């Protein structure tokens, strides 16, 4: 059945909380995952990268229904870190950010959804 506007809502708050996301030095975490390169600017990227997926994609497939639940979701923004954790160096700044972004989001579909 279709997404309730409810649903629909919850999931722009989840991904607006990790989006908005500021460590404790006050910088947002997501900019650098908002918009991949194209497939001309980074070729290699989509070499190795099988799903690609940014936040941009993810608002895209939020207003437009494709997540039919909040696991769907979820998957996306997983999905979107695993790929970060693939393509960029073990211990940099890129890779250890889309950790944090893992957590972020898990707290914040908890907190979204359980009200608090
Ligand atoms: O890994 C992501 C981004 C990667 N990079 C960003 C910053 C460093 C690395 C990079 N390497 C070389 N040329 C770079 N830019 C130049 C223009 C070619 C980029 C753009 C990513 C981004 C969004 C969502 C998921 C992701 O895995
Ligand atoms: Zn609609
Ligand atoms: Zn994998």
């Amino acid at each position: 059945s279709p997404n309730p506007p409810k649903l629909t809502k919850q999931m722009n708050a989840i991904i607006d909380t990790v989006i908005n996301y500021k460590d404790s030095s006050g910088r947002q975490l997501s900019e650098v995952f908002i918009q991949l390169p194209s497939r001309k600017e980074l070729p290699e990227y989509y070499e190795l990268i099988r799903k690609p997926v940014d936040f941009k994609k993810i608002k895209e497939r939020i207003r437009n229904h494709k997540y039919r639940s909040l696991g769907d979701l979820e998957k996306d923004v997983m999905l979107l870190c695993h790929n970060a954790q693939t393509f960029n160096l073990e211990g940099s700044q890129i890779y250890e950010d889309s950790i944090v972004l893992q957590s972020v989001f898990k707290s914040a579909r908890q907190k979204i959804a359980k009200e608090e």
